[PDB]
């Protein structure tokens, strides 16, 4: 136990980051946690409200991983792989897998799942922002937080897909060495 | 039909890339082109023959943007620049959605699909390389294929979040100027 509630958002998080809103039913929800259809009525009033809730729960996950950066970091050039690795390569995949997800949003309510994409997009470049050293970097703070934040968003799929296609270790050693180009791109000599 | 079975993939492609191969089914397939059901068992044996062609085909697309560049590019700085645009602009959208939407296929139905996502980064990779000009790009071959690599790549996520969040023009527009911003920083030309 002892709380049905966060069970029932726990297996929603795995089966909506595999099969998306579209193809996840209340059926797969319900039989997750061993109720009835109905039961699900004792603790959300809708599926559309349980995915809301699994999302928040996503972001928070995501959040979290950045604000945790600061306990485990000096932001040193050579401390931004961490991060980057960290945030691409979380012991729990399936969040990530979930974000790549959103993109199935019920077009309906897009404006607070929008919300929420700024706010960690946001959070993220601030976070980018305090390994930025001008003595060190050939390009302004900006530019160096823009690309950065790209490099992540090309991740996102390609780690969604090796994890999916079971090549983690194959990306992980690509991941390694795009870094490795990225410091060569930004780093004064 | 030869022509039907054509018309039936293409559908499918825009069905698929809506809502994923687990939440489209073969009756919103055979309204798509308006035929029965059961005339879909003239062209395809089942939904996994529509989804598993309806990726190849959505390949075949996403490799001719490539083939296409090939034929007309004098692969100058002029050049690479009106590549990116065209990759951000003339890609239809739903060829990218199908493309995120392979994170949500079923297992066991995995099949050559990851290897047509390497290849066809491959693809790109080779295709960027012919830009690549030591007199005016001030990068290592390998830095300048990996920026322009995280560009296109980022731009999928972007693209595919773009159409449930706000507007997909507007975003190819933001997102080029980003690109073509970063871009420049490396340019002697
Ligand atoms: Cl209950
Ligand atoms: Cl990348
Ligand atoms: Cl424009």
């Amino acid at each position: 136990s002892n709380a049905m509630k966060d069970k029932i958002i726990d297996n929603a998080i795995t089966l909506f980051s595999e099969k998306g809103y579209d193809g996840t039913t209340l059926d797969d929800i319900a039989k997750s946690v061993n109720i009835k259809k109905a039961s699900l009525y004792y603790h959300f009033d809708s599926k559309k409200s349980i995915y809301e809730q699994s999302v928040k729960c996503c972001f928070d996950y995501l959040n979290n991983i950045i604000m945790m950066n600061q306990n485990k970091s000096n932001y040193s050039i050579d401390a931004l792989y961490q991060f980057l690795f960290e945030f691409i390569f979380d012991i729990e995949e399936r969040y990530i897998r979930m974000y790549v997800q959103l993109s199935n949003t019920p077009e309906e309510f897009s404006g607070n799942i929008y919300g929420q994409i700024q706010d960690l997009n946001q959070s993220l470049s601030k976070e980018i922002a305090k390994f930025y050293d001008e003595s060190k970097i050939k390009m302004t703070k900006e530019d160096f937080q823009n690309l950065i934040l790209l490099f992540l968003e090309s991740w996102y799929l390609k780690a969604s897909f090796s994890q999916k296609f079971g090549a983690v270790e194959e990306s992980k050693s690509q991941f390694k060495d795009e870094v490795y180009s990225l410091l060569n791109i930004f780093l004064k000599k």
